[PDB]
């Protein structure tokens, strides 16, 4: 009857409850989001099926007789913007995908990682060392976001006098608003501009990081990466490198303060805190929802999926359906996380999920380390939620340093 629309307040306020709502009628519903007809895949097993169907298309570029594809992510994106966001692995399908994946894997390695983590832990005291002592401060301006962005940029290459503008136009991004279409887009051209130099100036000055190899990385099947597929994978690994992190130190932040329970069992037994990054990512997905495209008719959950339609396959939604985790409403530290969809599912599975778990580790272990009283600066129910189903995250967050 009253076709869930993705823009209203039902999937941005205790929108769980909303989620939970369709996947009992329907694991696999239509629905309306930003001007056009999509599906909503809410059900876990739905989800898991639909990220396995290779049917169920990544790729934006791909062109279809007749047919006008709009992915909902580039909303107000002009078409060459759009080509330069979307000729990379996660908007790749195979054999493209293939290749792409494979030569970036030579270089973004979980050695390149580790070789980051006494950066990473560095930054994170600089960053806590700031804050002072006591007092109230945005843990999101003054930390969960610079130490994302400073590893990406080291990881990346990016000079320190180049970080300070990016940080507002990914901002922009993260939002889907018809009302902003045109400042959206006009942020993502920007970030392509801000890409095509950083490419140029790399490849003008070569250095020790991970772009650098990725400008020389070859194979003898793969070959290498095109002009056009280097630009486009740094623009996303610049974006993804560290967006995501921020929403899992913020989102993480916000859990185990108000969970005090599940943040006293993390500190009396260090060796839970892997498990717990895990759990607070199945609990609140920055993914919440990933997008794909139905190149052919596809049958998910005993629907017809018809041809060429939008699919959204609500990553977050299927962490929650108590068919595949009991009393999914519930923070659990010590539950069994294991299949959450979090870093995807299949061939798109998350290629920096060692460097997400160990920022997410050594942030959060550095923050309640250092400031063993910490406490929210407003009552819970005073968060502000991003209002995003691309990714979810909190951009503001006041906390106590004493208590
Ligand atoms: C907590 C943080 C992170 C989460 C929640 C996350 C989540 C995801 C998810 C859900 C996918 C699959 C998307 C799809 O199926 O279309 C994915 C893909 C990917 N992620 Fe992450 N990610 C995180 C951090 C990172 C970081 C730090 C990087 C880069 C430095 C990164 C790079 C990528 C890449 C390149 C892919 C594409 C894989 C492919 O298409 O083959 N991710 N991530
Ligand atoms: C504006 C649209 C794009 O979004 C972004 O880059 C966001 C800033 C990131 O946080 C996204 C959500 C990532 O975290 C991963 C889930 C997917 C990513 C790796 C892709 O490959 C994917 C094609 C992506 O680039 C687009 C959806």
């Amino acid at each position: 009857t009253t076709v869930p629309d993705l823009e209203s307040d039902s999937f941005h306020v205790d929108w769980y409850r909303t989620y939970a709502e369709l996947r009992e009628t329907a694991p696999v519903t239509p629905v309306r989001f930003l001007g056009q007809d999509a599906w909503l895949v809410t059900g876990y097993d739905e989800a898991k099926a639909a990220l396995s169907d290779l049917r169920l298309s990544s790729d934006p570029k791909k062109k279809y007789p007749g047919v006008e594809v709009e992915f909902p992510a580039y909303l107000g994106f002009p078409e060459d913007v759009r080509n330069y966001f979307a000729t990379n692995m996660g908007t790749s399908d195979p054999p493209t995908h293939t290749r792409l994946r494979k030569l970036v894997s030579q270089e973004f390695t979980v050695r390149r990682v580790e070789a980051m983590r006494p950066r990473v832990e560095q930054i994170t005291a600089e960053l806590l060392d700031e804050v002072g002592d006591s007092g109230v401060v945005d843990i999101v301006d003054r930390f969960a976001h610079p130490l994302p962005i400073k590893v990406i940029c080291e990881l990346l290459g990016v000079d320190e006098k180049y970080r300070g503008e990016f940080g507002r136009w990914s901002s922009e991004i993260l939002v889907m608003d018809p009302e902003r279409a045109e400042q959206r887009g006009q942020a993502a051209r920007e970030v392509v501009n801000f890409i095509l130099d950083l490419v140029e100036r790399r490849r003008t000055e070569p250095g020790d990081d991970l772009l650098s190899a990725l400008i020389r990385v070859q194979d003898d099947d793969d070959g290498r990466l095109s002009a056009d597929e280097l630009t486009s994978i740094a623009l996303v690994l610049l974006l993804a490198g560290f967006e995501s992190s921020v929403s899992l130190i913020g989102i993480g932040t916000y859990l185990l303060l108000t969970h005090p329970d599940q943040l006293a069992l993390v500190r009396r037994d260090p060796s839970a805190l892997p498990n717990a990054v895990e759990e607070i990512l199945r609990y609140i997905a920055p993914p919440e929802t990933t997008t794909r495209f139905a190149a052919e008719e596809v049958e998910i959950g005993g629907v017809a999926i018809p041809q060429y339609s939008t699919v959204l396959v609500a990553n977050g939604a299927a962490n929650r359906d108590p068919k595949q985790f009991p009393d999914p409403h519930r923070f659990d530290v010590t539950r069994d996380t294991r299949g959450h969809l979090s870093f995807g599912q299949g061939i798109h599975f998350c290629m920096g999920r060692p460097l997400a778990k160990l920022e997410g580790e050594v942030a959060l272990r550095a923050l309640f380390g250092r400031f063993p009283a910490l406490s929210l600066g407003i009552d819970a129910d005073d968060v502000v939620w991003r209002r995003s189903l691309l990714l979810r995250g909190i951009d503001h967050l006041p906390v106590r340093l004493d208590g």
